[PDB]
Parts: C-alpha cells; sequence; structure tokens
C-alpha cells in the first residue's frame, strides 16, 4: 500500500503545517500537524476542557463505530517549546491520503497548554518520530508510520514541504518526479528516538563550505533551524545590523536586509536554504526587526533541522532495519 497527502502552510510564515488526517467510521477529517520530532498522535477532542478549545476540529470517540477505550491508557507530553497536552487514548482507524491503519493508538486531549489552544488551525499531532518515545502509560503505542510499515511497498516515508506553498508527504513510496538530481543517505542514530543524523558542514551566502561535523534531529514539527552558537554567529555575522536579542529571544535582523543563503552538508552532497527562507517577518507587527530562521541551539541541548532546512530538499524518512534518512535538492 501508500498513502500521498498534501500538507498546507497554517500561516503566511510557514509556521507549521497542516495534513488532513481521517480518523474513526464514519469519517471524521482533522488537521494534524506532522512532527517527526515526537511519537504520540493526539487530537483535539469531545472531551478536552471546553475553555482550551477555541476554533479547533474536534474528535468524538462516541461517534465513531470502531472507536474503542483502551482501557487505564493515559498520556501526557511536555514538546521542547515548553507546550504540552494529556488525556486518555482510544483506538480507531486512521487514514492518511489514502493509507489506512485500523486499531491505531489515537490519544484524546484532556487538557491542552495555552499555545495549542491559540492556534485554531492545529487540530493535533501525528508523530513520526520511533515509537520509543510515544509516550502513553502503561502500555507504550506505536506510531502510525510504525503500524503502517509492513503494509507499505517500502518501509518509508518522505517529507517535501513547500516555501509559502503546500507540499506532500507520501508514505510508502519515493516519487522520483519531485526532486532533481539524486538523493544521498546517511546514517541515524535512533539512540534518542529522533530521526538523529550528522550534517558534513555548512557554508553562509557565496562562502567556502566548512567541514565539520553537526550531529542534530530532522524535525518538520520545529519551524526554525537551531544550529551550534559558533554557526549561527557566523551566519548573521553577514546580515548589517543583525543582532541576538534577549529580549526578543534570538537573533533579529533589519527588516530593510537581503539574507544571504545558507548550505549544510549531507555527506558529499550540499542543501542550499535560499536566504528568503531565513525570514521570519517583523517581531511585532509594524516592526523593522525581524525575526531570523536560523537560532542557536544553546541551551537546547540538541541540534535541530526544522522546517526551515527540511523545506528545501525532498526528504526521505527511511524506516528499514537500519532506518537512514535522504535528501536530495528540488
Amino acid at each position: 500500500s501508500t498513502g500521498s497527502a498534501t500538507t498546507t502552510p497554517i500561516d503566511s510564515l510557514d509556521d507549521a503545517y497542516i495534513t488532513p488526517v481521517q480518523i474513526g467510521t464514519p469519517a471524521q477529517t482533522l488537521n494534524l500537524d506532522f512532527d517527526t520530532g515526537s511519537s504520540d498522535l493526539w487530537v483535539f477532542s469531545s472531551e478536552t476542557t471546553a475553555s482550551e478549545v477555541d476554533g479547533q476540529t474536534i474528535y468524538t470517540p462516541s461517534k465513531s463505530t470502531t472507536a474503542k477505550l483502551l482501557s487505564g491508557a493515559t498520556w501526557s507530553i511536555s514538546y521542547g517549546d515548553g507546550s504540552s497536552s494529556s488525556g486518555d487514548v482510544y483506538t480507531d482507524t486512521v487514514s492518511v491520503g489514502g493509507l489506512t491503519v485500523t486499531g491505531q493508538a489515537v490519544e484524546s486531549a484532556k487538557k491542552v497548554s495555552s499555545s495549542f489552544t491559540e492556534d485554531s488551525t492545529i487540530d493535533g499531532l501525528l508523530g513520526l518520530a520511533f515509537s520509543t518515545l510515544n509516550t502513553v502509560s502503561p502500555t507504550q503505542q506505536k506510531t502510525f508510520f510504525d503500524n503502517a510499515k509492513a503494509s507499505l511497498d517500502s518501509p518509508v516515508f518522505t517529507a517535501d514541504l513547500g516555501y509559502h506553498a503546500p507540499g506532500t508527504y507520501n508514505f510508502g513510496f519515493i516519487d522520483t518526479t519531485a526532486y532533481t538530481g539524486s538523493i544521498t543517505y546517511t546514517a541515524v542514530s535512533t539512540k534518542q528516538g529522533f530521526w538523529e543524523w550528522t550534517s558534513t558542514g555548512y557554508a553562509v551566502g557565496s562562502g567556502t563550505f566548512k567541514s565539520t561535523s553537526i550531529d542534530g534531529i530532522a524535525d518538520t514539527g520545529t519551524t526554525l533551524l537551531y544550529l551550534p552558537a559558533t554557526v549561527v554567529s557566523a551566519y548573521w555575522a553577514q546580515v548589517s545590523g543583525a543582532k541576538s536579542s534577549s529580549s526578543v529571544g534570538g537573533y533579529v535582523f533589519p527588516c530593510s536586509a537581503t539574507l544571504p543563503s545558507f548550505t549544510f552538508g549531507v555527506g558529499s552532497a550540499r542543501i542550499v536554504i535560499p536566504g528568503d527562507y531565513i525570514d521570519f517577518g517583523p517581531i511585532s507587527t509594524g516592526s523593522s526587526s525581524c525575526f531570523g530562521g536560523i537560532q542557536s541551539s544553546a541551551g537546547i541541548g540538541i541540534n535541530i533541522f526544522g522546517d526551515v532546512a527540511l523545506k528545501a530538499a525532498f526528504v526521505v524518512f527511511n524506516g528499514a532495519t537500519t532506518p537512514t534518512l535522504g535528501f536530495a535538492s528540488k
């Protein structure tokens, strides 16, 4: 089997991407944030505290003939941005882009933190990291990809995120029309439950490439590119007037600037992030200070190849017995 679904930016900045997912019988379609940095499929629901729902579409298990309470199971998750959610668990039929999993754990939120409530466009998350990070207790549950894997034509999914445009998540096949050149594959460590890999270096603009190993995670659920402070300083030093602002929470730059590109290495290959992808717009409405899309990972404890980086590439998440990642230009 295969599946193919379009993923759409939630706003004009590509702050996140939403993909429609069918849950239950008859189908209830919710727009979920596919997140290769976590491993829980959780939704706003008829169980979510009413004051914490503000415009989201909810899953109502009592209206699904295939829903079943997973008795005794609870979940609770906290994300790197400080947001969180928790609740109980049902199993139900879940379909993405024509690919159907029966018996998928659907984690129903009883509580969500303010950032989730305040984002009316995201109805939940669909985790695509390794199932060892799933938070369901006392019986850990498998991700949608893990459950689908055996049925897929090939044990892979791909992320093809758009810049200010829709893109695609494919399951079970690699669309050879969706990228240019060849795909370069690179080793993955699953020791922390992430799609963790080692970039071979970077360049700023037209500058020379610096060969240096940068361990980090491929994380579709993180907006920005978070890299070591040395690398990030070297980037922003090429932008007149850019500075790190403790009050804003990272590097800002004059909105009048033209940003240089940023290249990262994948083995001997190179992925180029155009400068425009690094512009996250005014820090507040009407400000002439703009927020940068490359930020320091110092204090986060891991480097994160988030959407800013991934959207410049066609990315293969290869879930074979020994997982690997593939990157191609597009």
